[PDB]
Order: structure tokens, then sequence, then C-alpha cells
């Protein structure tokens, strides 16, 4: 319940493929496989990934979504894409359980809001993509690549403001390097908001998650090193 883990996946001669390493890494694993494998070894949740989607606010993956909902009971939660309101209900229609979106939420605060609206606030996870620049907290779009000048702390203060359920706070710098959660990025938001938060990006081992929780997290999110190691899921499962 505790326990997230984000599939990055993308097209890839016609196959769903599963990404690592902050989507650098073709693993050559299908993402039929590796779904199957999370479930079996005690996930809690899916982040749903369409790396191809990310930023371009052309809508959700759902032709993926509808891919993998047979394959699993967990809930999933579709990321990547969102640009309306439209959006949100068909990645419902399609399977997901909840909805994520980072890039046309800061474009567009009310967006938000009008998710929570309607589809309450627990069904949307608002991803918070952000990295130390001059010495502040600062928040990014399109999975990181993107500047805003939005300060994070001014940015999480809003989120909840216009309504949402979770954060997902992902240190960019962290992501696919199997050398922690970035604890004091989430040490530094954990006081700003009442929301479940979820750390996302650089966990490596059992100790990770440890010091994640220490941080101030509710959840922890695992891409790269549940790959890698799959037992890891288990462990952490098993133990949060
Ligand atoms: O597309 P996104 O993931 O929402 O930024
Ligand atoms: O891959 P990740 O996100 O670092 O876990």
């Amino acid at each position: 319940q505790r326990v997230v883990v984000a599939i990055v996946a993308k097209r890839v001669d016609g196959e769903f493929m599963v990404f690592t390493h902050s989507g650098k890494k073709n693993t050559g694993i299908l993402l039929r496989d590796w779904v199957v494998e999370v479930e079996k070894r005690g996930a809690g949740e899916i982040l749903l990934t369409s790396i191809d989607r990310v930023g371009t606010k052309s809508g959700y993956d759902t032709e993926m979504i509808r891919f993998v909902r047979p394959l699993t009971t967990l809930p999933i939660i579709a990321s990547g894409g969102a640009g309306k309101m439209e959006h949100f209900l068909e990645a419902f229609l399609a399977g997901a359980d909840k909805v994520s979106i980072n890039t046309a939420a800061v474009e567009n605060p009310s967006l938000i809001t009008q998710i929570a609206q309607t589809f309450g606030s627990q069904a949307v996870v608002v991803a918070i993509v952000a990295k130390r620049v001059d010495g502040e907290f600062m928040v990014f779009t399109h999975s990181g690549k993107k500047n805003t000048g939005i300060l994070l702390r001014d940015w999480v203060v809003e989120v909840e403001k216009r309504g949402a359920g979770e954060i997902l706070l992902t240190s960019i710098d962290r992501v696919g390097t199997k050398s922690g959660y970035d604890t004091e990025m989430i040490r530094f938001v954990r006081p700003l908001t009442t929301l479940p938060i979820i750390a996302s990006g650089g966990a490596g081992k059992m100790e990770h998650f440890l010091e994640a929780f220490l941080a101030g997290a509710d959840k922890v999110s695992i891409n790269t090193a549940a790959v890698e190691n799959p037992s890891l899921i288990t462990q952490i499962a098993q133990t949060f």
C-alpha cells in the first residue's frame, strides 16, 4: 500500500518495452511480462508512464492502459500526456484508478481543481518534478527538461490549494541513480502540505525506503532498482 512501482514504457518496433534509468535504458523487457511480475512480487500500485506522451498534452496513452488493465488487479495511475478534462475521463474508461499530471497543471493550475471537483481529490496525483537551481528548489515540466521559473515551495502550496490528493515528488537529479531519495527535498516539502507525499527517484536499497519515510514520505516509488532486483519489491512490501 505504501509501495508504488513506476513502470516507464515506450513502443519499440511495435512492442511495449520497459525503460529504466530516467528513460535512457531500453531494458529489453516487455511491459506485458514486467506488469505480471510486479503484482506477483507484491506491489501496491502501479504508476504507468507512457514516456512518448510526457509533456505533449495530447492525452493519456489509453491504448497502453487498456493493454495493461487485464494483466493486473492493482490500482493503475495513468501518467504522461494529460492536457484537458476529457483526457482524464478517457483514462478512467481505459481502466486507470487514478490520474497523474505535471506539465498541463503547471501551465494551468485550475485544471487540478476541475479534476478534483469531478473525480475527487484522491484520484488526482500531481507529479512535481524538481531540482536545485542556484540554491533553491525549482519546478520543471516535460519530465524535468523545461524550466518554469516557479519555486517548489510556492507550487506545493498551490497544488494542495487547487485540490490535489497526492503529490508525486521526483528529484530530477536522483532518477535512475540508485543512490537514495532526495531526503532534503522531501523534508523541505513535508511541512508545506498535509497531502500524502510519494517519494520518487533514486531508490537503490531497503535503507533508502527507510530514510524516505523518516524524511516524511507517506509512500515510496521505485523503478530502476526494482527492475534489476524484483525481490526488492517483496522485501519492502512485506515490511510496509
Ligand atoms: O505529461 P505530464 O507527465 O503530465 O507532464
Ligand atoms: O528509476 P527510479 O525512479 O530512480 O527508481
